[PDB]
């Protein structure tokens, strides 16, 4: 079954037998994905294990696979277990279920929902801001995620619960643990069922049974969760769980590591992040209150987060899976092909982004973001299925860096990577965690 | 009221009473600002009637009013009526509702939606070259306005509605015909000459349904849309504004694809026109600009959306004859509430006014303003052109939403024609070309030009 990129004429790296492609990521994800972009340049195909993976790059392709050929073909992800309960994930959901459960979750992020959850976080921003001065009158090197995530955690905790949680919350620490021992399943995707009649899982039993535990106790009888029960009055209770630990980890795990993100390069680019506070303070001097006008009204802030995300895509790839034979653009796709999108390798192209190595927000201005595909640059996907929270996660970011920049500024430490490296192991994160130095204002 | 600028230490000319500097409008828009320009200075004010109207001409200054001082204080245009229901349209509506169209009509024209429009442009592009090799293999003149905006029409009404309604010319079609009389505002007409001077005279036409635009054509373009609506039967300008209606009116509607419906014909083939004379009278410019189709396009290739971005010398032609002619000539604001932008306090109610045409032509910042010099937006010279002082589209939140859509459409229709044919002068072509000494930016006889094959 590894002849299969030989037979279509479509190039690529020489598998191994039963490994396939994997003794390659020894490097990342993301390198192994660029140094393929350059070697077989714009389509080529490679093994997980045997389940090949086909990578394409072409704009009009990606749009194919994403947005016109989505319910058709182009319709599930990567098919990931062992999972127990968490099958019916709306990011793992697949074909019917996922599309009764996006369309269920779908008006929990909408303009008027999202004009309410405003007034919530702009409760926590003051906590936020206390914190930091504690951290800012004392000298002391800030670690960013862990005062992120604890600010990430009680925004998704309450825009989606209306439940208060406020150094050590049992959240916190089981939330983050879902951070090994997958080089098998990539290896033996006959095992997947091996665990599934006989229920076995990959999420640790207690970062879920807690979580299975929390949400009843949540379900004290318009929220996210207040919209699961109305549409319950066919929702499950053990579906209800599954839906809730994803909110709560991408609430949680994805805005505080994208605002890490964000204040390394602040930080290492003064000018940058002056000229951010100037904006800041025009639109809202007196450190005024943001509004959900005024957040959308700061470009910079836009061109900024934009930027950002362009350098370091959480998400890293976009993936489906074709299900039946297709042939797009003058090019054949078999079924069963996982459909690949290098959104890093095509972040940084050097035929689509000039010093792609660089933090420039000039990329993302009105004057020049009319030369940005928006098919390149894919940070929350495309089509049907791209990111639900996309506008609630550059919501929540944005209301961080209003609330904290209006107050204090960011300096790197003796401590402070510089260069930042990001981790060679899977998910995208620095090889040692972001800390700053914050000085009051 | 007229004593307004003798307080501030602004100069300008002196007004009349009632009429104000209206006068001063015998020889145009264009005339009146450049001459404002060399004999006050930097900055100037003037009444249009007893409307004070202050004129900005620094970078710093119009870039405060344009982009930053946006949506707290220069946020809608001079209030022009009276309009009826047009009121509710995009380019006239104030404060929240502009805002809310605003957003609503801005993913009209991403850079997916102009790329699925090349495929349908490049239908009527065959048409275009059709119709002007009829009158190529015979010897006649052509005015270029009646081709181009019949191409116009077919190009906007497609990709906005996905409807068909010119069809192999029709040199009689009611569209254009009833769009080219939607508003001709004239000096000479009363009417016009009426209001602008005086603005107690608008809630009264208000109240009698007296519009600007005759009935004629309100009446034909409320049924037209009405009758474009064919649903159950792709996603474009008529079916976002459905979408986002399941606040948006049903009249409403009619009114912002009036706003399109106009743009899209006049505005594209007017520079179109413009764009054709500089080639025909300039031969080795237009020699230069076919070469470098030919080479993108060889064997008369098919133009798409990544090979328009590629040519340099067709933006660069485009771009100086759109400095030699923008065809809003001015760009207003409304202040709102007393401010001092850049140590220069502007009373509450006066209109900002920014003359794109006379910084179109300021000999301070380009080399012989009157000559038609491509050379001048080359990637060489570009970085030496201030973004503020060539604002062909305006600039900030409230620009030209329909710009990425008109560059666009111009350079598919440029290509296309030139692939074919070239362009020379004749005995009726006025040389030089004497723009109207009316409103709006047009030339006074037409443009006509001969159309050889090649
Ligand atoms: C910087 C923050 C975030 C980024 C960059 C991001 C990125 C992404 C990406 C790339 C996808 C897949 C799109 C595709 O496959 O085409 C996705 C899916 C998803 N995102 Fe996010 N995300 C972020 C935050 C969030 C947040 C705060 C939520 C809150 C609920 C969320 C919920 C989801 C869900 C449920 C899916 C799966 C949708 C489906 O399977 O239909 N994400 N996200
Ligand atoms: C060569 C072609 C065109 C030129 C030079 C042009 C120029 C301009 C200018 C200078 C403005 C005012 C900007 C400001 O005040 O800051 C404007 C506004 C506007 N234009 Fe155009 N335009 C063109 C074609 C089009 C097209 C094809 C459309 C299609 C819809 C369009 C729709 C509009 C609208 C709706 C506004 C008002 C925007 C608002 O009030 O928010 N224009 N145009
Ligand atoms: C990396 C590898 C090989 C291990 O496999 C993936 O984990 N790959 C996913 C498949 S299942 C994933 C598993 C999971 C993780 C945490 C908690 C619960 C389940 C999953 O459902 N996570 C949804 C999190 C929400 C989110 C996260 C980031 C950005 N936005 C939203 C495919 C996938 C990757 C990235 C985005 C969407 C889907
Ligand atoms: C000569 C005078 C007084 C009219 O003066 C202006 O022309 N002043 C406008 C004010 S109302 C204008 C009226 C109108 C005209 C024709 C059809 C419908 C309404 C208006 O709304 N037309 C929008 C047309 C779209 C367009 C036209 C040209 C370029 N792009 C887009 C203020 C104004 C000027 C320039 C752009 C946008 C608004």
């Amino acid at each position: 079954s590894h002849g299969l990129f030989k037979k279509l004429g479509i190039p690529g790296p020489t598998p191994l037998p039963f490994l396939g492609n994997i003794l390659s990521y020894h490097k990342g994800f993301c390198m192994f994905d660029m140094e393929c972009h350059k070697k077989y340049g714009k389509v080529w195909g490679f093994y997980d294990g045997q389940q090949p993976v086909l990578a394409i790059t072409d704009p009009d392709m990606i749009k194919t696979v994403l947005v016109k050929e989505c319910y058709s073909v182009f319709t599930n992800r990567r098919p990931f277990g062992p999972v127990g309960f968490m099958k019916s994930a709306i990011s793992i959901a697949e074909d019917e279920e996922w599309k009764r459960l996006r369309s269920l979750l779908s008006p929990t992020f909408t303009s008027g929902k999202l004009k309410e959850m405003v007034p919530i976080i702009a409760q926590y921003g003051d906590v936020l801001v206390r914190n930091l001065r504690r951290e800012a009158e004392t000298g002391k090197p800030v670690t960013l995620k862990d005062v992120f995530g604890a600010y990430s955690m009680d925004v998704i905790t309450s825009t989606s619960f209306g439940v208060n949680i406020d150094p050590q919350d049992p959240f916190v620490e089981n939330t983050k643990k879902l951070l090994p021992f997958f080089l098998s399943i990539t290896v033996f995707p006959f095992l997947i069922p091996i665990l599934e009649v006989l229920n076995i899982c990959v999420f640790p039993r207690e970062v879920t049974n807690f979580l299975r535990k929390s949400v009843k106790r949540m379900k004290e009888s318009v929220d996210f969760l207040q919209l699961m029960i109305d549409s319950q009055n066919a929702l499950s209770d053990l579906e209800l769980v599954a839906q809730s630990i994803i909110f709560i980890f991408a609430g949680y795990e994805t805005t505080s590591s994208v605002l890490s993100f964000i204040m390394y390069e602040l930080a290492t680019h003064p000018d940058v992040q002056q000229k951010l506070q100037e904006e800041i303070d025009a639109v809202l001097p007196n450190k005024a209150p943001p509004t959900y006008d005024t957040v959308l009204q700061m470009e910079y802030l836009d061109m900024v987060v934009n930027e950002t995300l362009r350098l370091f895509p959480i998400a890293m790839r976009l993936e489906r899976v074709c299900k039946k034979d297709v042939e797009i653009n003058g090019m054949f796709i078999p079924k069963g092909v996982v459909v690949m999108i290098p959104s890093y390798a095509l972040h940084r192209d050097p035929k689509y982004w000039t010093e792609p190595e660089k933090f420039l927000p000039e990329r993302f201005s009105k004057k020049n973001k009319d030369n940005i595909d928006p098919y390149i640059y894919t940070p929350f996907g495309s089509g049907p299925r791209n990111c639900i929270g996309m506008r609630f996660a550059l919501m929540n970011m944005k209301l961080a860096l209003i609330r904290v920049l209006q107050n204090f500024s960011f300096k790197p430490c003796k401590e402070t990577q510089i260069p930042l490296k990001l981790s060679l192991g899977g998910l995208l994160q620095p090889e040692k965690p972001v800390v700053l130095k914050v000085e009051s204002r």
